This record gives C-alpha cells, structure tokens and sequence, in this order.
C-alpha cells in the first residue's frame, strides 16, 4: 500500500568538556556506525548533528517532531552528554525514542586505553545519565544495549524500526467506517476521540450510500480488468469462472472491490468497517473485496469495529504487510490432548495468512440478507503467531496480545464456505481464554504470523496504554493480579 | 403526548420492635395518613408497610428494584430503626432513594409530651442514624427535611420526583441513530457502552436507508389536515404549487419516523446531515413536531443530548424543552445575548409566537429545500444543559439563563430561534462554559431547575457543574480541578 | 538599559472547514487579517498566520509554533464550525502558551439581514464551544477570553495574558547562574533545579565564586571610572562616597562588581543570577549596588543561592515591562493596631525600580558577609497595589504563592537603616495574609511587583502546570486551608 520514506534520526550526545576535536572523533564514529546500518531496516538511518547544547538538542527534536519522514529517533550519548541540556528536546520530542546504549569500539583496548580514551568512548556512563533523565521525565521509550555491530542489537533496532513506522502510520491513520457499530455489540465500541489522542486514528463514518453510488460508477471495463487479475491469482470453484451463474456474484465483489479501493484511496484511508446491518445500495456484503484490500495493506474490522481495523492495519505495517489479518474466534476444538481454536469470519479474512493457494468461492450468506458472496476460501498456515485485541475499558485502551501456535488442519472442512485457520493457544485452551476473557478481550482480533509480542509491547509503550501478554507463561492466578496492578497503574495517564 | 408507565413512588418507614406492636400499629396509622393526604394532590405515592426487620427492609427493596413502574423509594425512620438491619436492603437499591426526613406532628405537644411520645415521634434521631449508614455507604440520595405537610417539603418531593421519573425513562431509554456522528466532530462522540452503565441509554445506530424505506408508505395527508389545525402556512401553503411538497415531505418523514420509533421503543433518535440516501429532505419539521410529542433529538448524531432532551422533557412534563444550538452572538455592550436555534430542529414547546411553516432552501446535506416550524422563542428564567464524554466519566453541564423576547424581528432568518441572556453574563459564562467544555449542542429548558439536573446526575453518579449568577469564573475553575480528582474512579 | 527581549509574536490561528465553499474562507480569512490589523493599531505585534481547515493544516501552524521562538503564545478562534478531532494532533503538539478567543467579528446581529449564509459563516458561538470542548477533553490549560474582538476589556485581559506568554517564553530560555550554594541549612531556597527545568524551563547551573572573583579582577579600573560617571549621572551620594571621599573606596568595588557580574552574565547569556553571603571569596564585599543595578535593568536575583526566587524575578520583570519589580524579603514587622504593615527589604538587594525616593549610594558596614563595608542604593519603596509572590517546592512539586498588598509611604524616616526598604499592608490583613502564607509555606524571599497582577501569576501557574494561591482581600483562612488541601489532590498526579 506504500508508505512514506520513512527515516530514522540518529542523535549523538557530546559535550565540549574534550574539545572540538574530540568533537570530530564523535561525528565520525557516528558516520561510520549509519552509513554502516544504511549497507543494508528497510527505513534509512538518517546521521543528524552531534548535539552538545541545550539549543542543538532542543532543536533537532523539534525538526525530528516536525519532519513526517522521522518514524523515531535513537539517541546515543557517546561521551557524557549533560541530561539537563536534554530536557528541553525531550519535552518536544514527540515521535518514538529508541536509547541505543552502543559503543563505538567493542572491546576495551587493553594496552592503549589511557584518560584520551576514556574521555571520548564513556558511553558507559554517558547512556546512564541520559537513561536517568528519560526515566526522570516519565518518557516511554525503547533501550538496547550492546555493540553497534552486534547481530542481536540490529535484530531489536529492526524489530523497533517495523514498531516506530506502524506508530508513523498510525499517526496519519484515517478509518473509514460504512456504517456503524453493530447494533446492542459492546466491545466494539469506544471512544474514537481517545484513540485520536491516544494512536492519532481519525476514525470516520460514511453512510454506507455513499459507498453504494461509488460501486455504481465502477464501469464494466474496470470489472473485466480486475477479474483478469483474480484468473492470475486464484483458482475459481465450480459455477465461478467466467462461464457459470456465479460470476455475478464474483463480478459483484470485483465491482465492490473497485468502488472501495476507489473511496479508500480518494480519501487517504488506510483502514475501514463495513456492517452487515447497513448494506442499502449494495449487492452483496463486502467479502473477498474486504479479503483483498486488507492482503495489499488495508485494515479491515468487521460490524464497525475500528478499533480492530486500525489494528489490522498498524499489524500490517510492522509485519511489512505479511501473514496478518483481522480474525475471529469462531468455534473450539475441545479434543483432549488436542484442543484448538477455529479462526474464521463471515466473510473477511486476509490471503496473506493461507498456506492454501486462495480459491474464489461463491455460497449463500444468511446475515444482511443481500447476494450470494464471492470471498476467497483457503487454509490458514502454520507457526508461531500472535492475536491482539485493542479494547476500551472506559477510561482508557487495554491491547491484549494471546501467543498462539497455529496447526495444519488434521481434516478437511469442505462444507466450510469461508477461509479458516487452526491455532493452539499458549498456555492452553482452557487458560488462554479464561486468561482472555479476565482481560476482557475482543472475539474481534488481528491474528499475525509476523507480528512478535514484543513489538506490541513496544507499541502500547509507544502509545501509552496498557498491553497484557497471554503467552506459555501465564498463570491465570498472577495474570489476574497482573490486570489488577496495570490498572492502578493506568490511570490518569 | 408520548406516555409513561404509570410510575409510583413506594413509601417505606422504619422501625423496631422496642416499643411494641401497638407503637408499630401507629407507626403505620401515621404513614398511611401522610401517604393518603399526599395523594390528594404529581405521580401517585404507595405506602410500603413498615419495615422492622433486616428481612423486611430487604424485601421491600428486592421490590423496589425489580417493579418497573416504582421509579423512587421514600424512606423515613419514624423511630429508631437500627441501621445495620438497613445495609442489606441498602445494598440492593437501585432506585432512587429520597430520604424524607420528617415527623408526623408538626409541633411539641409542650403541654403533654411524654416519654410514651418521645419512644413513638424520634425521627430527629432515627432519620439520623439512617443518615449515618446511607452517606457511610456512599449512596447517592435526596435528603429533604421538614413537616410532611410543610409547602416547601412538598414543592421540593415534587421536584424529586420528576427527576425521578425522568432517572426511570433514563433506565427504559432506547435511542436510535441514523447515521453516524456528523464528521471530525469531538463533543457529540463518547462511550455508548459507559453512557449505558451509567444512565442506562441504549444507543444504537440505523443506517438511514432503514428509515428511508419506512417513509416510502403512506397514509394520503391526513397529517397536513391537523398541520393547518395547528400552525401558520406560508406562501407554500396548501396549493402552493412551489413549496408544498416541500412540507408532503416533511410530513412523509415524519410518519416513518414515528413507525420507526415507535416500532423500536425509541424515545429518542439523532438525524445527521451527512447521510441522507433515500431522503429527499433533512429532517426538520418532522423532527421539531416529534420532539413536541415528548421525543429527545440531537442534531449531527448527537445521542447524548438526544437522550438528554428526553430526560429533560420528562423532567418538564413536556413543557418548554427542546434540542438547542448557541448559534451568533449579539455583544451590543450593556445587552449581550445568545441567538439559540438549529438549522431546522428547534421543539415549537418554546415557543412565545404560533408557530410558521416556511419552506427555504437548505445548502446543508444538498437536499430538497425543507419545510420546518420558525417561530421566535419565549421569555423568562430557565437552563441550558449539556451532557459531554470526558473520556473516563460524563459531565452534566447547566448554565442557568434568562430568555428575552426580540425587539427586533429576523424577517429572512429560516429556522426558529430564541435569545436568551446567560447568567451572570455572555463573557463569564461563556468563559466558564468553554472552561468545562460545554457543548454547542445543548438541552434548553424553561420548566427543568438546576436543582433537577443536580439531583439527576446524582442519582446517575456524574459530576454536575452549574454556571448561574453566583459564578465566579476562577472558582469555577477550582470546582472543575476538585471535581475531577472526586470523580475520577468513581 | 535593560535587559533585551527577542522579538516576540503571536500567532493568531483561526479555525473552519469545506462544509462552506471555496468563498466562506475568503472571507474568514479577510475577518481575521482586518482584527489582526487592527489589533496591531497590544504589547506585541499579532502575526494572522492561516485559515486552518483540515488536521495537517492544524498541525502544521502547531509544529511551526513550537519550532518558532519567536512565537510566545498561540491565539485560537474558530470564526465557523470547525469540527474538533481534527485539532486533536495540533492541539496535542502545541507547547506554546494557548489563548483561545471566543469572539465574533460582528459585534451585534443584524436583525433585518441575518439569514442562513451569516449563520453558515459567524458560527463562533459554537464552533468556540466545539473548541473548548476538545482542548478541556485533553486536559491541556489555556486561557479562554470572551467578547467581540474590537471590546475594550478584551484588549485590557489579551495584554495581560500576552505578557504573562512572554514571560512564559522567557522561562523556557531562562538561564540563571548560581555563584555559591544555598545558605547553609536553609530550606525553602532548596528545590529540584531538574524539575524546575522540565516544568518552567530554567535552565540553573553552579558557578563557584571563583569564576566570578577572577572575572571581577579583569575589569579595567578605566571602565570603573566610566561606571562611577553613570552614578554620578543617576545617584544621590550619601556624606563620604563620591569621588575623593572617604568611604568612595566602597563605591568603585560595587563598580567592579557590577561590570564583572555584567560581563559574566552577557557573556553565558545569563537573565538571572544568585549569591551567597557565605561564598565570598576573592570578591571584597557581598555584591549590592552592583546586583541593585542589575536587577534595575531587568536581571532576576534571589540572594543566598535562591535561583527561585531568581527566576521568579526576571519572570515578573518580563511580565511588568521591567517596571516597579524587585527581589524583596520581609524584614520586620509593624503591629501597631489599625496600621500594622511589614517593613521588607534585603541585606543591600532591593531593586529600584520600585524606589519612590531618588535611590542614594551608601556605604555601610555588613556584618554578615565577613566583607568590606558594601555600597548600595538606598530608598523608600512606592506606594499602591503589589503583589508578593513566592515559588516553594513541596518536594513532589512547586507551588506559587502570592499575596496582594498595599504599599504605603513611610510616615517616620528611619535615618538609622542602612538599606532600601520598601512598606506594604497585605490583604486582607497582616494577621491573616501571614498566617496563609506560612500555610502555604510561603518563603521569606518574594519577587515583588507594583506591575504584576495576580490574574498573570495564575496565568503563568497554569501554563506552567503548577498549582497558584493567592492571598488577597477575600481570602479566608478557613476556606485558604481547604484550598491547599483540595489543590494538592489535584495537584499529586500532574
Ligand atoms: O564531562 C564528564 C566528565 O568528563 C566525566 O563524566 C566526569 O568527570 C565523571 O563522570
Ligand atoms: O427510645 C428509643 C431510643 O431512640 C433508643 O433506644 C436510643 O435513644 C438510641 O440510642
Ligand atoms: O454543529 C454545529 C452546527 O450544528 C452545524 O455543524 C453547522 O451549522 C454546519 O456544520
Ligand atoms: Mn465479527
Ligand atoms: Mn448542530
Ligand atoms: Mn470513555
Ligand atoms: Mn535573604
């Protein structure tokens, strides 16, 4: 879907105290540590000024706040870098923060070290008292330590890079919301306000007529175009192919589709609801339309749930738009000795988690009361995985985040009309979702093969919301005091 | 005239078995005395029995909460009545409780009183240590303290008791929203789930193509009849070759409207300009005369004032209420004063003239011009209320105002207005408004007191601010900081 | 002279949306550009900076505030509907003091005129409230002023908060220079400079005495010479102290002082400085005419280390264009029934610009520094409405404190005292104003101001996001106690 050329800044922290030549051993240790990042993380490390001024930092901060292109900011003080001079920026700096705690050499020169070295390579104090100032003024932000070459440094720097970039997008993020929430559903409510302060979504409902007259306008021509593309990607079934009965149904979904990506792109809406509730004007429920968007970048949530889309969405983005999808809990494997969840929807799941070549399908659909769907049908893939809920609490946001394992089906499910995919949840079925269901997570999840917890984490830092983890390590017993002491922690905030 | 259940209040009196079965006998004789004087002439009361034991006031309550048309309990100790044995019953309320503080003779019977009397007429204590375990329980209740026949007790029940009722209609309350909120719009969002935990509004969204196809059926007509038996045509009128269906339209919106509201339940609803597929006009006359019925609106999907209009109306008995909108101000010094009105839906029930049916073009939404009742809103004391999502908790804000009539008349002015003057002036209040940030969006009312909307959020457990002539913008500045740290949690 | 401020603008943003055409902007933009104008005929120029109509817009004009230093202050107006998420981002961005103007470009309705396309386009009424929602939904502070933008009071408050803004820009440079420490086991002149810088700004930093000696010792004694010649041209000498008396000695060290002291300052860019009585070694005499002086053109001081009270001075100085503002302490007391006042001067430190006397060079033993007899300027304080303001640190937080009082005119000479002084009453009574201020927890050292109002200190508490009291006239100690523990609930969290 495109984003920005994203850049991240990075900020060396000095002081006069050595030099100005000293000074010059800063600025070059800093080149030679980026343009070595930039040999290549599909963000540029962007070397700004060796700071050592309350003024120079102030204002690299302000830019860093200003320019769209900064994603975040690492910090590295290379000598000692006097905190107080770093106040006045940190107060500004409002896009992410990573403390890169690094260190130009790597390993103390023995037989060389004297007080020159010791006053340029200080990282070891100099970080510290940077660290302290960060924590002094409550700012959330990412600290690594190690060696700046280090594989493991660069796999936590890449890891924050995909994080600080969703937190970008998320910034901009527009939700397009075609109707509203599910009448009597409560969790996905919420208060669009607060996640416009809390993530910058600008979350935006548009009565679903005005998405009707925008699938009207779609010519044939653009729907024969696109179903050339469907043919390049996705064996049809029975009936589907340009031939049969049912391709009025997939031409529908295609046309949809159009109408849809045209709207979202006028709009600048990188995620969006539909609502089965509300469909006048349209054919069909937005299926393999909906299945499509979300494969190329878009956030989806089902019956209005922005929450969810934008979700999906900012997933996306730190997955680099691979093995992610919104998703539903929808029925349970209770076998013994292999106990698994069923993840599915109506119609809405994204083909980037199919481990099965995507098949157009076409069947009934009993809910809205509206066509015959197209949406592509396939099995989800295996691995290690992760499904996240963001929630409203009232006063503020909770992101849960259960560590799955998702399974090969065992059986086929050829009855099964829509995509599916199998996941054992971490620690168990039965703690998982006791565990899920004290949080008070949705049914309503973005599951991702690509997403790791501890970007969540980082994100929820990032956002300044609470984000509980259901991993192999839970106890429902401390994970209940878990959500007992977070709140007492949360609020105000 | 949109009716409510018959809503009772249940008189309940406390006491003990210390003084015997006799000194109960009177207990009793003297509360079904003051229930039956009271009901002699606003809603009927109930005496309840008296209540002497952890179990009985339990039951009562158990009662109370589950009887749908007992929308307030009273409670009095006409003795001690060991408050302990109240907890359990306490516990269990959630009705609102007015604590009637009372007695049943008015004064000392200095010549006779004995200690036969000062077993049998100790509410003075009594009702005190029942005011111990209900503040020591943190309930939210009325407490009103004087003679049972006293003309102040009474004007003061009496107010209770309609907001009482309106906290009922708050509980019953469904609201229905066609369409979203009106686009980049922060005041009119919040929390529907916490707004239904807290006033019990259920606030559901229909996409207006829902309400679109309920207007498309008939019954050409017989509404424009009684229009004419009611308001002032304009040019437009009936022949009106132009504008007529202008007002066919209106009175076709408001058929399917009131079918779709009154199929659902709905007291309440929200129109936004925003989505109009299948309307061939915005609402507007057809929405001011369902909110003349008794009907909450809000303009731009505003369904906390919706619902606030309702409550408001109910509190007002249907007068002199209706869904308001700060539009321009007049800042001639020495005469400053708002312009209220909406650009169609302003209730004719505030109206000091015969309502007009015009019909004048409408940019917004790009729909057919639409019709709407334009009048020129009354005088005298009344309120301005907004309800607003602070994001962890509601605020009722009331600025206490004083309507004026227009000197001078607004002859190409489309929509019904009024003025008013803010208490204690255009700059304070506004001031104090913005400080708590009070809507554009509000509830007018002439007939709701502050003294009800403070009572409301009581018994709702908000926090009410009120802006009225003994504000001071810098303590009020204080109230809302002190205010904040009480209600956060909460 | 006095210390030089940069230039200073306000930014006034006004707000509305696309539901009106291309043309509603046109002329909202000519609606602000004409009160702009007009505006600028207010103590600093207004700069009309854009029609905002979308987030990034809003956004924008935020970043380019913060990043501008020349910008003290942000003036919001929303002349139409303008729908609030969208100044979410901005609003959260802004770091700048926010005035929001709730006005109206027409004073009055037009009443045979006004129809839709005037209610489309003079919607402040409500497009304000819109905006007051959103900026009281994130909690932020920011003053909200009332009336049609032409409106003599309007002005009158708009220039009180534009300077208190300046001051506000002030603080955020604000450097002060500490030669010494605290007095030794002094309180309330301690304090957290850390989260003195994050919450006002000021940046306070340790120069030992030293650095200050030695740069006293590098004044020419030819610039001395050009310095006596300025106190020839502005002060009064007392018996002995011009040039060829006696005690003229005494004179030209607070000449050296001052110009080395000046020197130290200009040269770190320093607005503010402390000394210490304790800390005098290589300088001749505790610093006096020489801080008198400094202060007189604009430098904040506290003595015995007090970079509080330093701050607040340069702070109340910007706020009262240097005028009728002055380090101050409360010396003694005058109890005497229905005229009981409190004599308050510093041991040589009082600024005079609030002298209404000439101020008159004077030499004097101190006891207190162990140094030689320090010159000073010497006077009777004005008369007339004063605040007495004190910033303390509760430990979790600071807390502003000022008094309103009534200078008097000294009745009785006092040809014994050695120092300027000033004579004020405060409100409501001494009694009572000193039993809130040690409540409060007031400190000895005050910044006091003929020029400063109190609506500027709550003012300046609010952008800075600590708590203000005040006593005045209808202060009461009852309710005053209540007001502190009330406030610090509030104030425990922020
Ligand atoms: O500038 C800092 C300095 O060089 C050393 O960090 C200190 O002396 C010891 O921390
Ligand atoms: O005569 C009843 C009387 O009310 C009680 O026994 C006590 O005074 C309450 O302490
Ligand atoms: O909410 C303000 C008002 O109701 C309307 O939004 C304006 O007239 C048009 O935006
Ligand atoms: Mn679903
Ligand atoms: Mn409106
Ligand atoms: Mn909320
Ligand atoms: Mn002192």
């Amino acid at each position: 879907l495109s984003l920005r050329p994203y850049e991240f800044w990075f900020v060396t922290g000095s002081q006069h105290l050595y030099g100005e030549e000293a000074l010059k051993q800063v600025e070059e240790h800093s080149r030679i540590m980026v343009n070595e990042w930039n040999r290549d993380f599909p963000f540029p490390f962007v070397f700004k000024s060796v700071v050592t001024t309350p003024e120079e930092i102030r204002r690299v901060c302000l830019e860093a706040n200003a320019s769209e292109q900064c994603a975040g900011v690492v910090t590295w003080m290379h000598t000692f870098s006097p905190a107080k001079m770093w106040i006045g920026g940190l107060l500004e700096l409002r896009k992410p923060l990573l403390h890169l705690h690094t260190q130009f050499n790597r390993d103390i020169p023995w037989d060389s070290i004297d007080m020159d070295f010791m006053n340029l390579n200080q990282s070891a104090h100099g970080d510290r008292e940077f660290g302290f100032m960060v924590t002094r003024l409550g700012m959330p932000r990412k600290v690594i330590v190690g060696h700046w070459q280090d594989a493991e440094v660069a796999r936590r720097v890449r890891g924050w890079a995909m994080t600080a970039v969703a937190a970008a997008v998320s910034r901009g993020l527009k939700v397009a919301r075609f109707g509203d929430n599910m009448r009597q559903v409560a969790v996905t409510e919420g208060d669009k306000v607060e996640a416009e302060a809390r993530f910058g979504w600008s979350v935006n409902g548009y009565g679903v007529g005005d998405l009707a007259e925008r699938v009207r306008a779609v010519s044939e021509a653009e729907i024969d175009r696109l179903i050339d593309e469907y043919q390049s990607l996705y064996e049809f079934a029975p009936g589907c192919e340009k031939g049969g009965p049912l391709h009025d149904g997939v031409r529908e979904q295609a046309r949809i589709e159009l109408g849809l990506r045209s709207f979202l792109e006028e709009g600048g809406f990188e995620a969006f609801t539909t609502t089965f509730e509300d469909l006048h004007g349209m054919k069909q429920l937005p299926g393999l339309a909906v299945q499509r968007l979300m494969a190329e970048g878009y956030g989806f949530g089902g019956e209005g749930d922005w929450k969810t889309a934008a979700l999906v969405r900012l997933m996306k983005v730190m997955a680099d738009g691979k093995g992610t999808s919104f998703m539903e809990d929808y029925t349970y494997h209770f076998e013994p000795g292999n106990e698994m969840i069923l993840g599915a929807h109506m119609l809405e799941v994204c083909p980037t988690i199919a481990a099965t070549r995507p098949r157009i399908e076409v069947h009934p659909l009993s809910i809205g009361g509206k066509e015959d769907p197209a949406r592509l049908v396939f099995d989800g893939g295996e691995g290690a995985a992760v499904n996240a809920s963001l929630i409203d609490l009232g006063h503020r946001f909770r992101l849960i985040v259960n560590e799955v394992d998702a399974v090969k089906p065992e059986h086929d499910m050829p009855k099964l009309p829509v995509a599916r995919i199998l996941w054992k949840p971490r620690p168990s079925l039965r703690d998982s979702a006791e565990a899920w269901i004290l949080a008070g997570g949705a049914h309503h999840t973005c599951f991702s093969f690509a997403v790791t917890t501890e970007q969540l984490q980082d994100f929820a830092e990032m956002a300044g919301i609470e984000c509980v983890v259901i991993n192999e390590h839970t106890s429902v017993s401390s994970f209940k005091n878990e959500l007992k002491w977070n709140e007492v922690f949360w609020r105000g905030r």
